[PDB]
RNA sequence: UUAACAAAAGUAAAUUCCACUGAAAUGAAUCAAUCAGAGAAGUGGAAUUUAUUGGCUUUGUAAGAAAUUCAAUG
């Protein structure tokens, strides 16, 4: 069902905020600018599982993206590769 | 001109890690390459290697030695 979730981080691109990269994101998940986290189907296991017990701890919502990390970042419209995501608000999108 | 073994005034090259910050107008770099959001470059650090301690100069050793001269041992 990846016709959804890509389309809709477009809209946050152009107007909403994210921020690229796990230790970047670890940082929004301590404070409380995370609202939603992103995680690639390629995420390594072990920094995947650091990730959903900080937002378990942070109640932020945790979506599996269903591409690699290279597809996440081409979905950011992005020429490197993404692992992982945060949310600091939403632009026109309905992802939040 | 200077040894093994040790010292630590001064000071190198290369690689790998750490902290801050987060790269797109993509940057950084080599003779060649090569590298980066599982994170570049920048700044500040840590470590190891470089014919023994710690690579080079320097120092103790150690000038009393040795080399080159002079005089009839100095």
């Amino acid at each position: 069902t990846q016709e959804g979730v890509n389309s809709k981080l477009a809209l946050v691109t152009k107007s909403g905020k994210y921020v690229l990269g796990t230790k970047a994101t670890l940082k929004t998940i301590r404070d409380g600018k995370s609202k939603l986290v992103i995680i690639s189907s390629n995420c390594p296991p072990l920094e995947r599982a650091k990730i959903e017990y900080y937002a378990v701890l942070g109640k932020v919502q945790v979506v599996h993206y269903s591409g690699s990390n290279v597809d996440l970042g081409t979905a950011c419209g992005r020429y490197f590769s993404v692992s992982v995501l945060s949310i600091i608000d939403g632009g026109d999108s309905d992802i939040l």
